[PDB]
């Protein structure tokens, strides 16, 4: 059986979720209990974490543009998607989406993590570099259970603090 | 670091490999030894197989339209991947993409099989619908590891032979 339905349009059914990725939501997942995650993701969005997927991560900028800060060979290197790239992320790559425009749109990919693959969110200090807070999650939902580890980072001073340098993280 | 290379634009890269999705290939995958396997699916093509896939298949036809004959709840089914269609194929259901228009292009991506899960390719019998012949293949080649497969079944008379009603299929 199609478990996850027909074909479908979809630049339309882009447009009927419009209002879905304007904040304060930002992600649409398609399909549910699918072992690809595939999501819309618009704006304009709010990252400050650092995100280290144990899989790979599919990108393709449908609309608008976007980038991704990046932490590449112990630097801090961006990577830019604009309207009509695609692009394949490695596994724990560390990565911080930023989608400054309302209305655009990027199809992101992903794997339904094995029990016992976890998650990384990560935040670093913008003084020093060295890494401020670490929260390591067993990912369900790629789209609500992000929030409270946010919340909770953004809650706490002493999570903020840096261990090298003592600045707290403004979150 | 980016193992996958930066990123960069898709329309152009699919003009630039327009003559490698026109026949004798059809196929181009786009990066290698990756987990996610990203391909770009020209036209047109000819494919008399049924695909079992062990795991999900997703589907993004871009450009121009293309089908897929279906095994669904016992029936001959038909999806139609019009230009503008995505889908998400669940595991296991038999298709066999049909794409007769030259310039289409669809993205299709899948997962590398873990060892020891196996892709079907199966043919059957215009005349009865039973099943004429299966092969089992530990796939590590989306784009070269199926024409062999292929041919041997178009070689050989008896692999065609219907088992439940003797005629001989095609190929
Ligand atoms: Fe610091
Ligand atoms: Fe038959």
């Amino acid at each position: 059986m199609l478990t996850y339905g027909a074909p479908f349009n979809f630049p339309r059914w882009i447009d009927e979720h419009a209002h879905l990725l304007k904040p304060p939501v930002g992600n649409r997942q398609v399909w549910q209990d699918s072992d690809f995650i595939v999501t819309v993701v618009g704006g304009p969005n709010h990252r400050t974490d650092y995100h280290d997927d144990p899989l790979e991560e599919f990108f393709y900028q449908l609309r608008g543009n976007a980038y991704l800060n990046l932490w590449v060979d112990g630097r801090r290197e961006r990577a830019d998607l604009k309207e009509g790239d695609i692009f394949l992320l490695p596994p724990h790559v560390r990565h911080s989406p930023q989608r400054p425009e309302a209305g655009s749109a990027c199809l992101v990919i992903e794997r339904q993590r094995p029990a016992g693959m976890l998650d990384g969110f990560e935040w670093y200090c913008d003084a020093c570099g060295h890494l401020v807070h670490r929260v390591e999650v067993q990912l369900k939902s790629i789209v609500t259970d992000l929030p409270p580890l946010f919340e909770s980072f953004y809650a706490s001073e002493d999570k903020r603090r840096c261990p090298h340098c003592g600045q707290v993280h403004p979150g």
